DNA sequence: GTCCCCCGCGTTTTAACCGCCAAGGGGATTACTCCCTAGTCTCCAGGCACGTGTCAGATATATACATCGATTAACGATGCTGGGCATA
């Protein structure tokens, strides 16, 4: 229980920058890159995708 | 040394996944023009360093006033003690 608890906690806080990003440009789908770029600014950032 | 909260395991219940097809939002491309920027000149007044200056606090400092602490000179009353005077 407390363990989702906290992926509740990691999973906000990417998605709050992937908003930001989806929308500092004015775009209605949101990209993957954006996701990842997310996870940069935290130091999880993610081999095998969106060079 | 004790107790009960997890693992293993059989069966019961839900919804993940795959396949198929639809439809349209939104992202990707393109063309044109026009605002906004880098680049380039002149100028200084903004900014940097520093001498000069009276005002916050802080520290005594000469001078004066009020309050004792303690000491010393002066005054009231002797106490035996010493130096002599009338009686056994």
């Amino acid at each position: 229980e407390e363990t989702r608890g906290v992926l509740k906690v990691f999973l906000e806080n990417v998605i709050r920058d992937a908003v930001t990003y989806t929308e500092h440009a004015k775009r209605k789908t949101v990209t993957a890159m954006d996701v990842v770029y997310a996870l940069k600014r935290q130091g999880r950032t993610l081999y095998g995708f969106g060079g």
